[PDB]
């Protein structure tokens, strides 16, 4: 669950944390009839989509920098499997200089502390949107939030916490590092945030949870995900996201979107079709 | 450039071998104004196609079986992967028992031997159509082909010639293993063969040079290239098997679709759209 790419001089590591199997009772505007030949077109018989968990290393020439770490074992043994993808593609956890955080979940952010709450790496900056540090660090919606969801809001103050005085609050638009600017994609949490990577005349961009399930919301991108703190927006945020990534021809990545996760999408109705990114074939065959 | 999955009680791993790069004056039927169409229908730019040289390692449980071999150094430096993709999979050449050779082009046989004309695999049993055999050691065919192609002729020769007493020739309806059936897919090559894996209800067709571009030729399944030996037998050779696959819903894998080349077809008006497998998450991430 590694695999590399080439963006101008930067490499991009697509790295597999795991994956998770969601059914239709998750989704918001849900239709049977509508699911059903969505899952069709897609060859999937049952209502549960496979889902992975990605993560990105990418070496500026310069930094290392993830963005996004996984789970740990938050989440079972499904999930977790970063660090030895990081093995896989030749990195150990201490060469990471700074860990770039789309949002809070337990998918993106735990994977930063292992079980003893210990960090997972050691020598890193942990990058965080000022917005979402906010409101996972609010009381009132800790306090307000369903009882078994909870443990978010306070593992997600224990996983920056490991962190503590090497920690940097980002706002949803500035320059994070040279090449890097972080782009504000606000819905699925108040301070989702994507990255914006670009080297030599070549673009991508790191979207996070854009999306969930690519069997549906590229051609239905008004379906939700019950885990969107704010549905409506979310689907504002992806709808805009989605129409300009098809008007630049823009590269990008969704830590949702089948592994790698790396495609562009072409309009198509009131929808889109993602177009997966080729395999690496000349990266990894020739090049180096 | 290798990845594994599991059909009943095989594992197969695609393993790639490299790369070519085509445009449109190798294909057979190719009209500009399609093309074109078919081209932004998948946001390439330009008029070249990448395609993959691909092989598949199948472990039948006490077996290790090789489906081609890829191309050696016979093409250049952007083949030539399979011993490293072997390596990245954990098995060594000597370790390989048989290769069921689909056709004895020089991206799928030229494999079996060193750039010294001996034994990639020491231990292997060379098993080759009765038909293409017949076809690449006919003398007349060799005469009468252009200059530049003659040397495809020797170099077949040469290959199966370093195999000479492990040898098996093979005919295009018979059972190789327990499990592995031989089918004619004639036209690309006289003899070419597809090989059919059925283990415990479940099937995959290794189809080899079924298709070369899949760019084109799953919308315009009508269009051949160039090293069809019989371009037209070859449209009805891929024409009844994508018919087939589709109506049964077949796994099938092709040596020049993307990597890893494993997939289903749906059948849209008189084409068909390719969907490829999911990543193996499970197999290669839940593990005892
Ligand atoms: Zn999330
Ligand atoms: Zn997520
Ligand atoms: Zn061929
Ligand atoms: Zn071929």
């Amino acid at each position: 669950g590694a695999l590399r790419y080439k963006v101008g001089d930067f490499e991009v590591t697509a790295l597999l944390d795991g994956y998770l199997d969601v059914t239709p009772e998750v989704v918001v505007g849900y239709d049977e009839a509508e699911g059903q030949r969505l899952r069709d077109k897609s060859l999937i018989e049952g209502n549960a989509l496979r889902i992975p968990v990605n993560a990105y290393l990418v070496n500026t020439g310069d930094r290392l920098v993830l963005v996004d770490a996984g789970t740990s074992d938050a989440l079972g043994p499904t999930m977790g499997r970063l660090p030895s993808a990081l093995e896989a593609a030749g990195v150990s956890a201490d060469q990471v200089d700074a860990i770039l955080i789309t949002h809070m979940h337990p998918d993106h952010l735990f994977g930063v502390v292992d079980g003893e709450g210990k960090r997972v790496f050691a020598n890193a900056e942990l990058i965080l949107p000022e917005v979402d540090n906010a409101f996972w660090y609010d009381d009132a919606a800790m306090n307000g939030a369903p009882e078994q969801f909870k443990p978010f809001f306070l593992g997600a103050r224990k996983a920056a916490e490991a962190y503590k005085g090497n920690q940097t609050l980002i706002s949803g638009d500035q320059e994070v590092l040279p090449g890097i600017r972080s782009m504000a994609l606000p819905g699925h949490t108040p301070g989702h945030t994507g990255y914006l990577f670009d080297s030599n005349g070549e673009t991508l961009a790191i979207a996070g949870d854009i999306i969930h399930m690519t069997a549906y919301q590229f051609d239905r991108p008004d379906w939700g995900i019950g885990f969107d703190i704010d549905s409506p927006k979310a689907v504002e945020t992806r709808k805009a996201f989605l129409d300009q990534a098809a008007g630049d021809k823009l590269f990008f990545a969704g830590a949702h979107i089948p592994f790698p996760g790396m495609g562009r999408v072409v309009k198509e109705g009131d929808g889109y079709r993602f177009v997966a990114a080729n395999w690496p074939y000349a990266y990894t065959g020739l090049e180096v």
